C-alpha cells in the first residue's frame, strides 16, 4: 500500500519558494495521524524544508529521495530510486511535487487537504499532482481555521 498525503489550494498550489503558501496548524495532527508508525517517503526539498527540530519526523521510518549518492541526511534514509523508497507494505509520500507525482502509479491512497485561499498558479509552484476517474474519493466538511481559512478532507482510494 502507497499513500500520498498532502494539503493543496484549491489551485492546486501546494509550495511556492521552498515553502507552504498559508498556515493551518489544524492540518498537523491528521498528517501526525494517518503517518505516525510507518515509513514515509520524501523528495530531497522536502527533507530540507522540515525545521530542525522536526527533521526527522519522529516516531516514523523517514526515507529521502535523492540523485545525489552521498546527500546527508541524519536519521533519515537516503535512496536513490523510487523503487528502493517503496519497499515498506505501509508507505506514506508526503512530498513534494516531484515526489508526488513520480509516486501517484503506485498509490492507492490519497489522504487531500483542501485550503479555501485564493492563490492562482504561478511558474515554478510546487503543485499537487491531479486525480483521475481511476481514484473513488469521500469528501468532508468545509472547517475553519483559527488562521482564518476554510478547510477540508478528502479520502481517495483505487484497488
Ligand atoms: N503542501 C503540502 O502538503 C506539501 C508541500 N511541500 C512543498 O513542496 C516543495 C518541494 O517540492 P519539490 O520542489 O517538487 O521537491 P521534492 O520534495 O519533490 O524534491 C525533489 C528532489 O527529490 C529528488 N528526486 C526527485 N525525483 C527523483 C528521482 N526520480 N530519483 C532520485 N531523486 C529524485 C531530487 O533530489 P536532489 O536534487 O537532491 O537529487 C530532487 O531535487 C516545497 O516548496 C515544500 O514546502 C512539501 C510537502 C508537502
Amino acid at each position: 500500500m502507497v499513500g500520498l498525503i498532502w494539503a493543496q489550494a484549491t489551485s492546486g498550489v501546494i509550495g511556492r519558494g521552498g515553502d507552504i503558501p498559508w498556515r493551518l496548524p489544524e492540518d498537523q495532527a491528521h498528517f501526525r495521524e494517518i503517518t505516525m508508525g510507518h515509513t514515509i517517503v520524501m523528495g530531497r526539498r522536502t527533507w530540507d524544508s522540515l525545521p530542525a527540530k522536526v527533521r526527522p519526523l519522529p516516531g516514523r521510518r523517514n526515507v529521502v529521495l535523492s540523485r545525489q549518492a552521498d546527500f546527508m541526511a541524519s536519521g533519515a534514509e537516503v535512496v536513490g530510486s523510487l523503487e528502493e523508497a517503496l519497499t515498506s507494505p505501509e508507505t506514506w509520500v508526503i512530498g513534494g511535487g516531484q515526489v508526488y507525482a513520480l509516486a501517484l502509479p503506485y498509490a492507492t491512497r490519497c489522504e487531500v487537504t483542501e485550503v479555501d485561499i485564493g492563490l492562482p498558479r504561478e511558474a515554478g509552484d510546487a503543485l499537487a499532482p491531479v486525480l483521475d476517474e481511476t481514484w473513488r474519493g469521500e469528501t468532508g466538511e468545509w472547517r475553519f481555521s483559527r488562521s482564518g481559512l476554510r478547510y477540508r478532507l478528502y479520502s481517495y482510494h483505487r484497488s
